[PDB]
């Protein structure tokens, strides 16, 4: 199925610890959790090729991937990482990253498109888990 759409968030659970696990310090996790800070996502999907436009009123972010090619983009706390999506299953992709420079959490995130239309997105950082979930507008 097909993963393009506006998408507009309408769950979100667990960022706030996602980002304490990265090391991300108090002072940036309450600009980052706050309302300003709400993610809207744009998705164009041809295939396995992928555009995902991630933004909120302040910043914009674009990865342009196709499953099974590595590519580079950021961690949630923004190191860069090389990454490389494969398909889990027919409605669902898995991204691993490995930091390009430095150690740290391991972290990774899937998306996937449920019957009824829901997006979601999981992203890790070591035992911690954030869930988001979007729908069309
Ligand atoms: C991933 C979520 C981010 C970056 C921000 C979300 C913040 C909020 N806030 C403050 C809020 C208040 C009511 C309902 C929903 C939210 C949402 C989770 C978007």
């Amino acid at each position: 199925p097909n993963f393009s759409g506006n998408w507009k968030i309408i769950r979100s659970e667990n960022f706030e610890e996602l980002l304490k696990v990265l090391g991300v310090n108090v002072m940036l996790r309450k600009i980052a959790v706050a309302a300003a800070s709400k993610p809207a996502v744009e998705i164009k999907q041809e295939g396995d090729t992928f555009y995902i436009k991630t933004s909120t009123t302040v910043r914009t972010t674009e990865i342009n991937f196709k499953v099974g090619e590595e590519f580079e983009e950021q961690t949630v706390d923004g190191r860069p990482c090389k990454s490389l999506v494969k398909w889990e299953s027919e409605n669902k992709m898995v991204c691993e990253q490995k930091l390009l420079k430095g150690e740290g959490p391991k972290t990774s995130w899937t998306l996937e498109l449920t019957n009824d239309g829901e997006l979601i997105d999981t992203m890790t950082a070591d035992d911690v888990v954030c869930t988001k979930v979007y729908v069309r507008e």
